[PDB]
């Protein structure tokens, strides 16, 4: 009914949603992360910096990388 004794497991945390339930989220810990600038991901798009690539990683693609850091071409 609460976040209590709930382990969402790595890079996720709970979080009560809108609706009261508890959700674990994808929220990877960003002081974990040395670069801090822009990265270009494996599906060749920008991303402002790793730890939101990491997310949308968790969230959407599991296969998304970092490829090389800077923006992307």
């Amino acid at each position: 009914e609460t976040c209590e004794n709930v382990d969402c497991g790595p890079g996720k945390k709970c979080r009560m949603n809108k609706k009261n339930k508890p959700r674990c989220v994808c929220a990877p810990d960003c002081s974990n992360i040395t670069w801090k600038g822009p990265v270009c991901g494996l599906d060749g798009k920008t991303y402002r910096n790793e730890c939101a690539l990491l997310k949308a990683r968790c969230k959407e693609q599991p296969e998304l990388e970092v490829q090389y850091q800077g923006k992307c071409k």
